[PDB]
């Protein structure tokens, strides 16, 4: 009954011969793209229609086409043709990755550049890479694929170790035809093996470890009902599944006493870059838009019950379509359960003798996704206390290079002969925000040092300043850890039991953002990676830091052009996108395989409750 | 055997006697600090000699002592006369605390205070804190103990929720003497109860939670042997326990392969500060020294099954004395046990087929202290992949004032008329690093921004550098979060097998340090806490950050003076100091109990091992 429900086979399938009966699905067409539209806002909103938006490739040349379709009347509602030397290619195909590899071991170029090294092409493993925009002007309009090739020395090696540098390849691979073949000279391909479940690598394996047992005995304390809506410890929200995003929360709310109070109405990874820092001509173009390019939940791996997520887990299993529109269920695709969070709150008082403790315990929503050779898992948590907190966990194989002789100072060296160029992992969380309603504001909040002198005679006064942001224009901030900064999202309309606006305050890690040069192409086509903090009035297409088409679009879309419209934002229905990233200078540790590192952010209750939320936890 | 074991009741007890027998514990003495000395530098040394560090006060008036005890020997090593005008008084005694009440409530200036308020001196608490060093001439060389008052409405009710704003009183605990009586009006008292056990205040409980059972059937992965040597998953260690202190990790080292090889000689926190920042001169005064003038370890709490530590949980119970030298056991005082922590390392290899994912876990010492109104946990985690990490959590009840009725800018609001003063909460990591042996350096190492151009000519080149802290004098660093600054421990004697000195990387949470102004006494005795980093050339006396006698003692001691003497630590035997914290601006949701709230740093070899120290981990 709910309009927040994952899409079913049996919609999918209605869409495909929705698609198929309007001819708009012949044998040249694929699916790049589909996905449910969100409701539009409305609060009365009754009658359910229930819409896909569809990314339609065509394979022979022509203009591809996007297309809304209604499940609930089927109809088509719109479809538009696009023109994508404008507006941008549409997302990268799985079939088009095995194309590169393929039409590369037939180009004499190629074959000679290979024969030189005495590789067998039979061996060699091409990476196909997002082509990104830059100085080459016969792939404007083109679907562009960049080429960087590995060798797999048998049927089960690692080819990341084995690096063939100093050679890249560019292909189209609609015409099917290689454009150009860079050979910038010879170097040695890194001949250890990788291959971390290989006994002479590994040692013996250890036999130290006891198991842990994690079990509940009376099942979990979180309620699935209508396929995805959540209940847990006083939260509410519905889990939503996208091809492009992921894992997507809706509707997040806290039950406080009889009062369902919102707090977040959409929440999600908006966009993922991963920029290499290297300024070989082989890899200065390579910038992964994870999710704007690749799709990073059609990658979405099946996880696996005791090894993935211990304990007592409930699964969802979403589906998506295939390039035909074929439903395809991911089984077993996102986690859900409840953790253990040590001490929630204690104290022992001396003069009423009581002592208390209390257990913290979150609710954990994860999923994990591969990309070529990096692997990352998205969590979401929600806390008793209120606290809401996501984490990025990186790990996979590190992307690979030759070690030049001399050194480098953009890649790391692992083992000899093998480098790891320098790169950053920026997310993008794209926060819908609905503090106790659509009004919503946001204050920055600095820590104000105070000077001795009258009025703080002993030097020891400090306090702090808020500055509300009333437009876009001025809505793009920059992080200050050494002022302690945050910012606040308040409803100057809903005001808590001492009369002070309710509000959530946002915590960032304050890790370093895009370290590119600001004239570079990727500044320009991931310009949210440059700012800490973005805020924009709510747009129903307003989707993406990035814009819609990510994939060979020249740069500007997205954050840049929304903010330029200066729209007022100050007690308005708004969206929060905050840039958080990983700098990555690879370590000798991460190799062969990368041990999980971290990133995240978290909201914290600042005045939202009239006094502490968990006082009525019992003591267990 | 173990040099490093826990102190014994006997050998306590054995103290005793020997400043019994040498005539320096007669019935006015009282033991303000005992604790164990850790052996000097040498391999084998002094075959075994259990050597004692002990304070002795004289509650008639007579200079105070220091004397060190061989227990091995039965013999005083030596005894100074302490001049405690210069060089600070002795920590606070438990017995002190409570004159302060007992006498206040006789001074007649403190009763005429009381009746000018309607209060009555029965139901009137004094929270007794210590004095620090302002204005007052008449307190040089005397121990002063500071009394701010809380109304307690019946003996379980929270006294905190009921401030006795504008009157404060200074007590000479010796003499027992009240030195002055401040009143600068009369405030109303906060009338709202904070009973957080009240049903009234909770609700009913809720229901809705199901258990979560944390078992290990075959019993933990780490063993103890000789008391207090644990040996868990490659990770070798000793769990000290010191009055002053608390927790204390020594000989912090990892096997790899054949080899035992050393990371850290001794962890600790070694000062932790409490300043507020409120200029009311109510308060103005108010600095908590917990570890240098209360002493944390004192105050541990006995930690209960199920409840403060969950799971498969193995205990110590470390023995202190009490102020006459007879041994005090802190049962079950320190909770060791280990963790899931989720996925350690993850990929699904399209090129290869095989898929792997490994289980991360930690092992955790922890142990949790009461101070007055606050507990704060300590906690100490070892992680399979070598990362080492602290973490304290801040809980208990907030320290409560009135809240003025034209608002403040140094106090947040939490109930009607009830006050929370601004604070910090800045704790100081005392890491004497042995990285592979004794010959260590620090390098600072900062991200490089670099710009568009010859060598560079798409603009995505980006860099790092490191700066070697050669001398002292340069060794007193500040972080820089847009840098992504960090810093590296290495040995430049011992290599992996890349030809690199090993290493290890710390990282600091980057908060703000402390915001006084520079002129203040609080910056002048906390001198450590205005910067994140400082690196000193190991010596036996320099131990604590804030010197030995932290008490009523102005500036001149500790950090600055250490470094002063500008030593080599460029290759040589060195100590990190790193400081870090919480700005507290307290919110609604902290009262009237606080949710815990978190800080620590951690450390993560860098070129450490010749590869992934986890390749030998199963999958079970
Ligand atoms: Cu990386
Ligand atoms: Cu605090
Ligand atoms: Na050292």
């Amino acid at each position: 009954a709910s309009p927040f429900r994952l899409a079913s086979a049996g919609e999918i399938s209605e869409v495909q011969g929705i698609l198929r009966t309007a001819g708009l699905l012949g044998p040249e067409k694929r699916i790049a793209y589909l996905g449910v539209l969100d409701p539009a806002r409305g609060a009365g909103s009754e009658a359910e229609d229930r819409r896909f938006r569809v990314f339609i490739h065509d394979v022979s040349g022509a203009r591809p086409q996007e297309v809304t379709v209604s499940v609930t009347n089927g109809t088509v509602i719109s479809a538009v043709e696009l023109d994508t030397a404008a507006t941008g290619e549409l997302p990268v195909l799985e079939e088009e990755f095995e194309v590169v590899e393929q039409l590369l071991a037939t180009d004499e170029r190629w074959l000679k550049a290979l024969a030189a090294r005495n590789l067998d092409v039979s061996k060699v493993r091409v990476a196909p890479l997002s082509a990104g925009v830059f100085e080459y002007a016969e792939e404007r309009g083109r679907r562009i694929l960049r080429g960087l090739a590995f060798v797999q020395d048998f049927p089960e090696d690692s080819a990341w170790a084995h690096p063939v540098d100093g050679l890249v390849a560019y292909v189209d691979v609609v015409s099917k035809e290689v454009t150009r073949v860079i050979d910038t000279g010879v170097f040695p391909v890194p001949a250890e093996h990788g291959n971390y479940t290989d006994p002479e690598l590994t040692g013996p394996l250890r036999t130290t470890q006891k198991p842990i047992s994690i079990t509940q005995p009376e099942g979990p304390s979180f309620t699935v009902t209508g396929g995805n809506h959540i209940e847990w410890e006083k939260w509410s929200l519905d889990v939503g599944f996208d091809v492009r995003e992921g894992v997507v929360l809706h509707n997040i709310a806290f039950r406080d006493g009889d009062r369902l109070r919102p707090i977040i109405n959409r929440a999600s990874i908006a966009e993922m870059v991963v920029p290499y820092g290297d300024p070989s001509p082989i890899r200065s173009w390579q910038n992964y838009f994870d999710t704007g390019e690749y799709l990073v939940g059609q990658y979405a791996n099946s996880l696996e019950l005791g090894c993935d997520c211990l304990g007592d887990i409930t699964y969802l299993s979403p589906v998506i379509s295939d390039a035909f529109g074929n439903p395809r269920e991911i089984r077993n695709g996102i986690c859900m359960h409840e953790e253990d969070w040590g001490i929630l709150a204690k104290h022992s008082d001396l003069w009423s003798g009581i002592n208390y403790t209390r257990r913290n315990r979150r609710m954990v929503i994860s999923f994990f996704t591969t990309i070529g050779n990096y692997d990352y898992g998205f969590y979401w948590y929600l806390y008793l206390d209120g606290t809401i907190e996501f984490e990025a966990k990186a790990t996979g194989v590190v992307f690979t290079s030759a070690f030049p002789e001399g050194g480098s100072d953009n890649i790391s060296q692992l083992a000899p002969g093998l480098g790891a160029p320098f790169h950053q992992h920026i997310f993008s969380a794209r926060l819908d925000m609905a503090i106790d309603g659509f009004t919503n504001r946001v204050e920055e909040e600095d820590v104000v040092r105070q000077t001795m002198g009258p009025g703080n005679e002993r030097g020891n006064a400090f306090s702090r300043k808020r500055t509300v942001l009333t437009r876009e224009s001025e809505a793009v901030r920059e992080a200050d850890a050494r002022t302690g900064r945050t910012w606040i999202i308040s409803n100057p309309e809903s005001k808590n039991r001492l009369n002070e606006p309710v509000g959530y305050k946002l915590h960032a890690h304050n890790q370093p953002t895009l370290l590119a040069d600001p004239g570079s192409s990727i500044a320009r086509r991931a310009a949210f990676a440059t700012k800490d903090l973005w805020v924009t009035r709510y747009a129903d297409d307003e989707r993406y830091p990035t814009g819609d088409f990510v994939n060979q679009h020249s740069g500007g879309a997205g954050l840049p052009s929304y903010i330029a419209q200066d729209r007022d934002i100050d007690g308005q229905d708004i969206v929060v996108w905050h840039t958080f990233g990983l700098t990555h200078f690879p370590r000798v540790e991460d190799w062969p395989i990368m041990p999980v590192d971290t990133v995240g952010f978290k909201l914290r209750p600042e005045g939202f409750f009239d006094r502490s939320p968990v006082l009525d936890v019992p003591a267990n």
